[PDB]
C-alpha cells in the first residue's frame, strides 16, 4: 500500500548510481506526516563495500525495487495494527546509500559509490512537499537501527531545510528506534570497533554531522556526532528515543555472542545500567530490559510494555506533551538489570 516513487532528481543516487527514492501513502485528511528511514550496517571501504553489493545489492541500489511495499508496524494505516498514527501520509525511505544516512558525495571518476544519504533525505523532503507536505503540521521523521542513527544526525537539517524553504509552521521532530550506541569497550577484543569504522566510513562517504555537534567536537572527531548520548543534546527538534537496553547489535559489535558465567553477566549488566544512565536526562524515551534489535515497523510492536505502557501510548503521551500528564508518560526506561526481566519482551 506504500508505493514506489524515484527521484525526480536523478543525480541524488544510491551507491551504485541508481536513484534513490520513497515509497508513499497518502492520507487525503491528515497534516501529519510519518518519514520512516530504513537500516542495515553500513560499509566503509571498497572491500566491504563490494562484499555487500554481492549480497546485498538492495540496500545498495534501486534497480530491483518493487513497485509497492506493505506498511508494518508504525507504517501500518490499520488501528489495530497502529494505535499511533494509522491516519497519518506515511513514507518509507529505503537506505540504499550504506553511510547511515550520513553521505554527500557522488559516484565519480574518484569514487566507485555514492555515499548520498543525507542528500537523499533532503530530496525527498524536497519533492514530498509538492505532493502534500507543504500543508503539514507536524513531520515525524523516524528512522531504525542505521536509520535511528539517520534520524540524531539528520533531524535538524530538515527543520533548517524545511525553514529556509518558507514552511515554518511545520513541526519537524524525531522518533529514533535501536541507533542508540554507546562507544564502550567490547567484551573481547577483535574488526568491530565502532569508532573506529564509523571514523573510516566518514572520510569515505564525505559524511556530515549536525552543526552543533560538529562544532563541539570539529575536524577530525565527528564520528562522536554517531552516537546518540552525545549527538543527542546538541539537537533541537524534539526526539522520542527507542533503545532496548540490551540490543542485539550493541552486544554483535560489543563480541559478546550468547550458560553465563560472572565476567558475562557483569558484562551484560553493565551494559544495560550505562544504557540506563545515558538516558536519565532524555524526557521521551522507551527502553525495555529486553535482548532485541528494532521494534517500530514490526507487526508486534504493540505487545511490549514499561511499567504497564506501550510504545504507541508513549508516543500518543509525547504528542500530547507537545500541545506531565497524569497516567500519560513519556519517559519509560526499565531498571531491572537483565534481558527478559521485562516479560513484555519479544519471544524470538
Ligand atoms: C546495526 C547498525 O546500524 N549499527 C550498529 C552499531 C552502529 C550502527 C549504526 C551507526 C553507528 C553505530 C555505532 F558506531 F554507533 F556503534
Ligand atoms: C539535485 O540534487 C543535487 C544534490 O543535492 C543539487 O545540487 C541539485 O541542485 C539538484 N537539482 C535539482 C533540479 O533539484
Amino acid at each position: 500500500d506504500l508505493r514506489l516513487h524515484l527521484l525526480l532528481n536523478t543525480s541524488v543516487t544510491c551507491n551504485d548510481g541508481s536513484p534513490a527514492g520513497y515509497y508513499l501513502k497518502e492520507s487525503r485528511g491528515s497534516r501529519r506526516w510519518l518519514l520512516f528511514l530504513e537500516g542495515g550496517w553500513y560499509c566503509f571501504n571498497r572491500e566491504n563495500c563490494d562484499s555487500r553489493y554481492d549480497t546485498m545489492r538492495r540496500l545498495m541500489s534501486s534497480r530491483d525495487w518493487p513497485r509497492t511495499r506493505t506498511g508494518t508496524g508504525i507504517l501500518s494505516s490499520q488501528p489495530e495494527e497502529n494505535p499511533y498514527w494509522w491516519n497519518a501520509n506515511m513514507v518509507f525511505i529505503p537506505y540504499c546509500s550504506s553511510d547511515v544516512w550520513s553521505g554527500a558525495s557522488s559516484k565519480s571518476e574518484k569514487n566507485e559509490y555514492a555515499f548520498m544519504g543525507a542528500l537523499i533525505i533532503q530530496e525527498v523532503v524536497r519533492e514530498l512537499l509538492g505532493r502534500g507536505l507543504s500543508g503539514a503540521k507536524v513531520l515525524l521523521l523516524a528512522g531504525s537501527s542505521a536509520g535511528g542513527t539517520g534520524v540524531l544526525l539528520n533531524v535538524d537539517r530538515v527543520a533548517e531545510q524545511l525553514e529556509k524553504l518558507g514552511y515554518p509552521a511545520i513541526q519537524v521532530r524525531g522518533l529514533a528506534d535501536s541507533g542508540w550506541f554507546l562507544d564502550n569497550k567490547q567484551y573481547r577484543h577483535t574488526c568491530c570497533a565502532p569508532t573506529e569504522a564509523i571514523r573510516r566510513g566518514i572520510r569515505y562517504w564525505n559524511g556530515v554531522v549536525p552543526e552543533r555537534c560538529r562544532r563541539q567536537f570539529q575536524e577530525g572527531e565527528e564520528w562522536n556526532c554517531f552516537f546518540g548520548y552525545k549527538v543527542y543534546p546538541t539537537l533541537r527538534s524534539p526526539v522520542f528515543v527507542v533503545q532496548w537496553l540490551f540490543d542485539e547489535a550493541q552486544l554483535t559489535v560489543d563480541n559478546v555472542h550468547l550458560p553465563v558465567q560472572e565476567g558475562l553477566r557483569l558484562y551484560i549488566q553493565n551494559l544495560g545500567r550505562e544504557l540506563r544512565h545515558t538516558l536519565k536526562d532524555v524526557p521521551a524515551s522507551f527502553a525495555p530490559a529486553c535482548l532485541s534489535h528494532e521494534i517500530i515497523i514490526r507487526s508486534h510492536w504493540t505487545d511490549v510494555q514499561v511499567k504497564g505502557t506501550s510504545l504507541p501510548r508513549a508516543l500518543h503521551c509525547w504528542d500530547r506533551s507537545l500541545h506531565p500528564l497524569k497516567g500519560c508518560p513519556v519517559h519509560l526506561v526499565d531498571s531491572c538489570p537483565w534481558p527478559h526481566c521485562n516479560p513484555s519482551c519479544p519471544t524470538g
